[PDB]
């Protein structure tokens, strides 16, 4: 029976009274297509469940394959600890609204623990890797330390301007919390695979990313 995907993405909006965010529309929408394409069971949640909100920057180009993707982030699932079994994968979507909302979850920190405690896949794109940044497997090690990984790049950070708006800067943290960071061209398709766990760098890696994804669930048929 097929393999089950669970996808978590932000719900939140608040920077700066003149900057808003919320998820990268893509990022989601891009890799749930390829997942439901494979026959996947895909559940869709976020951290608060319900509608969520999208970053004003990542709407304006909508793809017509992304209704279903659309309409489905419109009545998310309340992300809970019993997310933590049942899957084969997780993926994270990104947008900088995660900055605010993942990396202190506690239930998402619970839940991708389970995750690496129990050799699932675990993948992320651009600001997705958030998420990341405080999780561990049960022993305290970071999840990340030694593995290689991508994330949205401090240099795109200072390209965009939020740099200075942003709690911590994500590549400088992943370093920081032990991760070897490799990346590609700014605005570039690159994403990487280390073992088990799956790392884009930017909207563009969105398609490349899933697509490590369905790999690593094809080896384990």
């Amino acid at each position: 029976m097929s393999k089950r995907v669970l996808m978590v993405v932000t719900n939140h909006t608040t920077i700066t009274d003149d900057h808003k965010t919320g998820l990268w529309l893509e990022e989601f929408a891009v890799p749930y297509l390829v997942f439901q394409e494979k026959g996947y069971d895909v559940k869709v949640a976020s951290i608060q469940g319900g509608e969520v909100p999208l970053d004003p920057r990542s709407i304006n180009e909508k793809d017509p394959s992304w209704a279903e993707a659309e309409a489905a982030l419109k009545h998310t699932a309340r992300l809970s600890k019993d997310d933590a079994h049942g899957f084969d994968a997780i993926f994270l979507p990104g947008g900088h609204g995660t900055m605010f909302d993942f990396p202190d979850n506690e239930t998402l920190q619970y839940v991708l623990q389970q995750f690496a405690e129990d050799g699932r896949i675990i993948a992320a794109v651009c600001h997705g890797p958030s998420g990341l940044v405080n999780a561990t497997y049960k022993d305290g090690t970071p999840i990340v330390k030694g593995k290689t990984v991508t994330s949205f790049t401090d240099e795109e950070e200072r390209e965009v301007g939020l740099d200075v708006h942003m709690p911590f800067l994500l590549e400088s943290t992943l370093r920081l919390r032990g991760a070897n960071f490799v990346r590609g061209g700014k605005w570039t398709d690159f994403s990487v695979r280390d073992g088990n766990l799956i790392t884009g760098q930017n909207p563009q890696s969105s398609r490349s990313t899933a697509e490590k994804v369905v790999a690593a669930l094809e080896e384990r048929e």
